[PDB]
């Protein structure tokens, strides 16, 4: 309970809903969390790639100072979302605080080429928790090979598929539920498409002769992203167009996560460097 | 109870290995935890389901004394293992002292053809650790459907899809890989092909008007169990004929499911009365 922490949440837009700013206040301590394993330093210049509604971003620029900057890409139109579109989200933050240190790119894909940020040089290419969301692995190795472009390292923050607490469980059912779905037939219905992990990371590195380097767990139970990630899986399995067959297998899987807890995983973080 | 432990080791024909007994004892003493927690009386006549070796089969003749008897069905051949065959086990058990109280089946799949049982009543009909090999839900829906016109009630035991600690968790995966994989790529080699809950159970008895009762857990967790289960699940991607694509998707879920820990799996135990 920092008065920054505060100060930040603050600078978002909220839902209408009850628990709006407990949520919102939760997201955005995890992204102070992430910043600060990633030792972010006032001055620097970062690219935030998969920056959704910005929270990430909010925090980015409240660190960097008002000689930073920090650009958020999404593939995402601005028109999506709901209650608040990504654009009503970045439009708030724009005409905010912090407004003159921040762009955003939507309807944007850097691994295609660098386009919007073509002539840049950044002190940090950064994602949190976008990594789940590539098409495969060598996708995101791609889009790596093109920051080495306009950065000398790329830093990561996901979700660990090692729970430390048996409360974590039903997210990481949820994920590998989801991950083998799209494996075995793929959908653009999907959420969730490509478990990476720290040792992807690390091979993605090897190939491409980088360096990987694990930093610190960032630990966050009491974000909501666990339950929105169970119910998502439970409504997939109904919206996917899947066999009777495959669907009824994977309804026991369902009931273990129904009794596998709602915490969320830690999350972990590192450094490619190329 | 488990004043029984070594004099039922002591009944079984061992393979030539320096810790044979060792790793025997400890089934054993997993068989009687489950018989301990089904709660079985003197005279029983019992129908087990996927005998195997016969380790559960002789501490239930154990327990059902001189006026009971125990008959193993099991699908595969007496020819059948390494470096002990099935039928080795067997004509051991049944030419010391409780061989009068015990009859196996071997070949027998009494989905298929219920003749070798042909006017048979019994006690109880059994299953521990069985159930996820059946073909799948309804297929053990219907052997009850079967079982309820020659025995009072069916006792289960089999693998908790809830971990209750976190060195469990490897255990778990590797059930739920399995369980997947064969959804889309079955094989004969494949023998976790339908994963079964006590939701699955409980299910099962509301369809037909049977009660179903949660019965007691049982703890091992140094059975050894999930580290053959994790071996057999890294094999898997190699026996199974899998896409390319599926195959490199799985690949490093298997390498997470490596830093999950090697315990196993608590087991659940319950009671279908009909
Ligand atoms: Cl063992």
């Amino acid at each position: 309970m920092e008065k920054r922490l505060d100060y930040i949440t603050d600078l978002m837009a909220l839902g209408p809903t009850a628990n709006a700013r407990t949520i919102q206040r939760r997201q955005t301590a995890h992204r102070l969390a992430i910043a600060e394993a990633w030792q972010v330093k006032p001055g620097e210049k970062i690219l935030e790639i998969g920056c959704g509604q910005g929270d990430l971003s909010a925090v980015l620029a409240d660190q960097v100072g008002s000689s930073g900057h920090v650009t958020g890409i999404d593939i995402a139109s601005p028109d999506y979302g709901a209650p608040l579109t990504l654009g009503q989200a970045w439009n708030h933050l724009l005409a905010g605080p912090l407004g003159d240190r921040l762009t955003v790119h939507f309807n944007t894909n850097l691994s295609d080429d660098l386009g919007p940020i073509a002539d840049q040089h950044f002190d940090r290419v950064v994602l949190a928790h976008s990594l789940w969301y590539f098409a495969s692995a060598n996708a995101l190795a791609l889009l790596f090979k093109n920051m080495a472009a306009v950065c000398d390292h790329v830093d990561v923050a996901e979700w660990s598929m090692q729970p430390t607490a048996l409360d974590q469980i039903g997210h990481l059912q949820a994920a590998m539920i989801q991950g083998l779905l799209y494996a075995i037939a793929p959908s653009d219905v999907a959420n969730i498409r490509t478990l990476i992990t720290p040792d992807t990371l690390a091979q993605i590195a090897h190939d491409n002769t980088w360096t990987y380097t694990a930093g610190t767990i960032v630990e966050d139970p009491t974000l909501d992203d666990a339950h929105w990630e169970i119910a998502t899986t439970n409504a997939l399995l109904t919206e996917l167009k899947l066999s009777t067959d495959l669907r009824d297998r994977v309804k026991p899987l369902l009931e273990a996560m129904s009794h596998n807890g709602t915490a969320s995983l830690a999350t972990f973080t590192g450094r490619i460097t190329f």
